């Protein structure tokens, strides 16, 4: 099933989103973004927690699970301002979202409606996480077109 | 209106599930497995409060519901064996399941949405509710491997 | 610098047995051992953990880190029982002892005081770990003599 | 009252010996992943060690000089080879310990030592409680241990 | 013999260390960064703190310790600005990291067991110091890049 494969896909989606975002974590704090680089530990540790509610959800309802690589981030060897780390951490929620959508599309036309019911949630917070990130790139941008102002507000934490 | 007849069927599909748990409560507790019938008559009540949910529903969308008979269990007179007892209950929970996602397929060719949006925590409920059972069933099928055995799973645990 | 390149080896290798880990929890749970699957389930974090921990010691003591694929679980397609598993999990972290073991001498040879007090905790977490799997895998192999016994050790501990 | 004060002297030995082997007996069920029996002997052996001390005590106090001997070396644990074997050699270090004490009391009575007699009562119903209890275990192993895998079961569960 | 006398000179590091670290405050309260200073302040006592953790194992060992003068502080008399403090201040505790690994060799080099397990949480506070000490100079350089923006990190953080 096309169902099955993209359910698969999704888990493996969750935890390379994790590590994109750990990726993250260390560009700011090698760069001494320490706030910043909080921030995304701790949604790498909420992709994470997405990937086990898939995989949860998935040993219950009998789909078999098999876990795949998690590749290397790459993103990290270009990144020099914290917009870039940003704008690619937007780049990924919209990956994150788009899979999503499919596995829906996928499950809508099996008719699986415990499947579609258990993603709309997962839908929801996609609307968040994008309004979010999308929210401070836009005021990262903004600051930093004053030298030392970005950096004045990292510091909150 | 398929949509509405499906619905009506779902009550009696709860409170049939009701009375199937209910038959396997007593065949345990005649059987001295008093955990096993303690679940049971656990689940029994869940499987009616099912029921009443649908009737809740339907009363509020103006749904006509008219009761039907709640057939008698007819499983117990074969059973021999909690694992006999545990695999009819795991074939009725996908019954059940069935039975909803049929009402789900109705409802969404009808466009449906507040009857689609109703049922998720249902669909939901019963991949829990078969996954529980089917866990059941095979720690059962293991134990019962070696004699008495299964009755530890009876007194320890439930 | 070969320390440099085993502390970057050595966060890959924690992340690899989280994935190990997460593996072990689902065949235990395709395989309705929900006792072993959440205890798995621990360790995984417990391991993502540590990794977390070593990259925040590189961050902070200069060692540049870059994230590695965590490669695809490879035991999972050939485990049929409970101990089939618990050994592959002694495995592990047999070689994850090697692997701090290796790490200390290359800092002990470098004379990097700090490296090697970071990672004494860790050598004595590994004696405590090592010891721990090894005693469930011993009962797992007693109990499993007699048919359905061992669905016992999952129900109780 | 030499007689008494050498046996006296001895009973220190005896309950600084048995905290040995019972230390030994943990350490055996320890390295064989038996970790509830384990903690039990574990626990035993702190309390032997207590008694001891409980006459080391009585003896300062009523000036019956003690002289602490050799502690011997637990010499059960190299034929042990599965934990029945560790519970009967633990039953028969409890009966000597009993003995022990009753030969203690004959000396006592014969001294018409009232202190060390009365010192000595709630030693003597210990010892009753504690042949039961290590009987009961023995009893138990020896009974589990009829079906592989299943004495694993006493182990984890209870202890 | 050389682990005895790096071991009084890492008293002597410490203390040192103190001095520099008030005269550091002293300056930015004279600049009027209390922020900066208070923190400066804390760190004076906390470097004291490490001085006299060092004298009390000292004494237990039988190491005879001998208190050094603590030199007049020098780095003050050229500082213009924060990050000239900070960068002062940066490579004081990048000695105090080099003290601390020459008197853990020389331990080393005498198999002294007790003194190295006595450093090895001063190595592990080192890491943790040049980090904090190397991201807030990071942080003054950047915004010292607009007038009057480090007031802000005065005022806020500290
Ligand atoms: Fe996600
Ligand atoms: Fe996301
Ligand atoms: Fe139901
Ligand atoms: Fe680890
Ligand atoms: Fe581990
Ligand atoms: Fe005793
Ligand atoms: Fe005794
Ligand atoms: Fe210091
Ligand atoms: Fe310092």
């Amino acid at each position: 099933e096309e169902l099955l494969d993209l359910f698969n896909r999704q888990v493996t989606q969750e935890f390379t989103a994790s590590q994109v975002y750990l990726s993250a974590s260390i560009w700011f704090d090698q760069n001494d973004w320490e706030g910043m680089a909080a921030y995304m530990l701790a949604q790498s540790a909420e992709e994470r927690e997405h990937g086990l509610g898939f995989v949860d959800f998935a040993n219950k309802r009998n789909i078999p699970i098999e876990l795949q690589a998690v590749p290397a981030p790459v993103s990290c060897a270009e990144w020099s301002s914290p917009e870039d780390v940003w704008q690619s951490i937007l780049e990924l929620e919209q990956a994150n979202t788009r899979s999503l959508l499919n596995l829906a599309e996928a499950a809508s036309t099996c008719h699986d409606f415990a499947v579609m019911a258990f993603l709309n949630p997962f839908h929801l917070q996609q609307v968040n996480e994008e309004d979010k990130i999308g929210s401070i790139l836009a005021k990262v941008t903004d600051e930093n077109r004053t030298p030392g102002l970005l950096r004045s507000l990292d510091v909150v934490s």
